[PDB]
């Protein structure tokens, strides 16, 4: 059974045993939009739950447009050219318009990344700046939620007369789905906010997980925080496995987002009849699989269909390596995941990116992990609570020998962009 797993910029061609392997779990077919940019134009004229963007923008003196950073494969020019043309038609000059990269707590985008994200012409024609989550002085305090999270949001967005956000609706291991409100919290929120919102009091709950909005405390809270900042207009898209846009939603930050989620829920779920002992997955290739930090998403994404004590085999290119210095420091400070969890469950201290180690700890309570990558040497991966294995085919052979002849293999080529589920019926 030959399959191409997502892997860096290339894919990875794997051959899995026919007798042991279930049919691959894939996004359901939906027709790509032939001309998604023209659809964005139409949706800006007739949006969901808001005035047309042209009428909203007229008389506004300044605009701030939130865009995702490199880790999200948003086809930004498709969304931005319509927005920028409408703002021009509304009378805003280009100098009135700021594009703000909603990094969350990620490192800033590089000059080359801005070109990759936005296109060269857009990137040199409008001001493009990065959010810095550890610079509290660049944020404005908006209040504290009923659950005690202070809302600190980037001042360039707070001060803008017209607030716009763009993004991509995909499953997310903490917030259920990306998009909508998440461009604000945490996209332009300070560590003072994010350290609490990404704390164990949120992440240890079972529905802080892929595909859950209802019942997910993470989503309740980032929606509440985004409502405190406000957002006048969003444009969000969904993408199929080949990265073609399959839907566009525009308008009210909540109503448009929920319509996009309703769409993605019709295609993202891939069901199996029972969990299996071996799950082969990816980190969705470039650009998500740049770091081990992000590749944890492939591991959490596989959890619903792995049996307790099973093995997840993941392939990810890891072209940028492990991730932030702070994320890397946690492995040095806590040799075992149990000890790491004891430390963070005390709430005495907060470290940038600790939330992803908390998610890796959740994976490792349920499953072994075999990790296939050339971006990081085996000795380095072995210190990150995964077993480096030279090839996916070898890793699967090893797991099948360990579990015995009844074991089955599932495979998820697009990794965390699929929502695998067990349907016992
Ligand atoms: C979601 S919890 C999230 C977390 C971070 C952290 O650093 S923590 C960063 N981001 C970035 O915010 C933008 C919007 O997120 P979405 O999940 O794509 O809707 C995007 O640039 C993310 O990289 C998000
Ligand atoms: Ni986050």
């Amino acid at each position: 059974a030959r399959v191409t797993l997502d892997y860096g910029k290339t894919g990875l061609n794997v051959d899995l045993p026919d007798d042991r392997t279930l049919p691959p779990l894939t996004i359901r077919p939906a027709p790509p939009l032939d001309d998604p940019e023209a659809e964005v134009v139409r949706c800006l004229a007739e949006p969901i739950g808001s005035p047309p963007l042209l009428d909203l923008a007229r008389g506004k003196r300044s605009a701030c447009i939130l865009v995702c950073d490199i880790t999200r494969p948003v086809p930004n020019p498709v969304l931005l050219r319509p927005i920028l043309r409408t703002l021009h038609a509304a009378g805003l000059a280009t100098q009135d318009i700021l594009i703000l990269v909603a990094t969350g707590l990620h490192r800033p985008s590089t000059p080359a990344e801005k070109v990759e994200m936005l296109s060269e012409e857009i990137a040199r024609t409008y001001r493009v700046e990065d959010h810095y989550g550890t610079r509290l002085e660049e944020h404005t305090y908006l209040g504290t939620t009923p659950n005690g999270v202070p809302a600190w949001i980037d001042s360039r967005y707070v001060q803008a007369d017209l607030k716009i956000a763009t993004g991509l609706i995909e499953p997310h291991l903490m917030a259920g789905y990306s998009g909508g409100r998440k461009l604000i919290c945490p996209g332009i929120a300070a560590f003072e906010t994010v350290k609490l919102w990404h704390g164990p009091r949120f992440l240890e709950h079972p529905l802080a997980d892929c595909g859950f909005l209802e019942g997910n405390p993470v989503h309740e809270e980032n929606t509440r925080i985004a409502r405190m900042a406000g957002c006048d207009f969003i444009v969000n898209v969904t993408l199929d496995g080949a990265r073609r846009i399959t839907s566009v939603v525009a308008g009210d930050m909540e109503q448009a987002f929920l319509k996009g989620v309703a769409f993605v829920e019709t295609v993202v779920k891939a069901a199996v009849p029972a969990p299996v002992d071996v799950v082969v997955t990816s980190s969705a290739g470039h650009p998500l699989d740049l770091t081990f930090y992000q590749a944890v998403k492939g591991l959490t994404g596989a959890l619903p269909i792995v049996k307790p004590g099973g093995t997840i085999v993941i392939a990810a290119a890891l072209a940028e390596g492990l991730g932030s210095p702070e994320f890397q420091s946690l492995f040095e400070e806590h040799p075992t995941l149990e000890g790491f969890m004891e430390a963070i469950l005390k709430e005495e201290s907060f470290t940038v990116d600790q939330w992803q180690l908390e998610e890796l700890a959740k994976v490792r309570r349920k499953a072994r992990v075999k990790f296939v990558s050339d971006g990081v040497p085996a000795a380095v991966l072995s210190r990150c609570h995964v077993e480096p294995v030279a090839t996916v085919e070898l890793a699967v052979a090893q797991a099948l020998e360990q579990y015995g002849p009844e074991a089955r293999v599932a495979v998820i080529p697009k990794g965390p962009y699929v929502l695998p589920v067990v349907d016992p019926t």
